[PDB]
């Protein structure tokens, strides 16, 4: 129990995968919840006409609070499972841009600089830099589909990140001009990379 | 181009995939906006750095006006699709518990009724109204999860739905021992099934 949780899910499960499942679970789970409180709940409304009057509304009472308990904690269980994977999406995205800079770099002071290999780690953390900026313009596009007075709060906070991510690659490409015979022998392809990530 | 639309949707594709589908397109589709209205912007400021600051915040403006109305044909764009999806899902669902009805009507009604064709056509008929039951089911259970306020307002639909849909299976068996030999007959398979 405490044992299986450390060890969490296998690794032949991806966290997109171990995500759906478990929202398809609990999807089910409440699903039976709510059938067998409507299910009661038809059952007492059944008797209710040969009920008094206080005995007929302490009753709808009743079911109308346990509905209530039921709607916060499924409403409170999803919550938890939207963050738990919003978290975990956005930190392999960092983890996965800071290994990418880490191998540009490597290629970058390697004696002597190798174009072929140079031009692949760019790429690759060009491709990191594509992956979070999606990340942003989804994410935006996704509380703007569903939900408008939140998406104009955050407008000025996409603007600035998609800033932060173009400022990274503008940094990253200064880092390929202290080479300059590199940096030249690489300009053309570059420029095509840029313009497909975009 | 109003020819392919009236084509529409190859009927080999699901109402679920063509939906997920369309919904991936248009995401997409609103991405590659909001990017190319977050560059100009980018670049507007660039080339602003060295104005006057009435004229930067005059910018600043320009392009939230131009993302408030994006962001409104975003959402009702969504509410469309929505809206036409729910529909859809709920047509089949009807389409499909008529169509098992009327087979199950048929192997009762056949000259003479076989025992193992009227079984077959209950089946069928009782795992359409087991759909039925779970989409009202689901529908809650997904407003409950993402939108707890609006909850509230579905109880009492929901708690009806539920019992229209128990009372038709009940009915439906009605039809059943109105054949006093076809329900001996078939009495203990009918009893292993409701489980």
């Amino acid at each position: 129990d405490g044992v299986d949780i450390y060890f969490g899910m296998p690794g032949e499960i991806s966290e997109h995968e171990g995500f759906l499942r478990a929202k398809m679970d609990l999807e089910e789970r409440r699903m039976r919840q709510i059938n067998e409180v409507m299910r009661e709940w038809a059952m007492a409304d059944n008797q209710s006409k040969n009920l008094p009057k206080a005995d007929r509304q302490a009753l709808n009472e009743h079911f109308q609070s346990i509905l209530q308990t039921l709607e916060e904690q499924v409403s409170g269980e999803r919550q938890r499972l939207v963050e738990t994977h919003a978290t975990r999406v956005i930190a392999l995205i960092n983890d996965q841009r800071r290994a990418a800079l880490e191998g540009f770099l490597a290629a970058l002071q390697a004696d002597p600089p190798q174009a072929e290999r140079v031009l692949l780690a760019l790429r690759r953390y060009l491709r990191a830099e594509q992956k979070e900026q999606r990340h942003t313009l989804r994410h935006y596009q996704h509380v703007a589909a569903v939900d408008p007075e939140k998406a104009q709060q955050m407008r000025f906070q996409v603007h600035t990140h998609l800033q932060v991510i173009e400022e990274r690659v503008n940094q990253s490409l200064g880092l390929l001009d202290q080479n300059p015979h590199l940096a030249q022998e690489l300009r053309p392809q570059i420029q095509e990379l840029l313009h497909s990530e975009h």
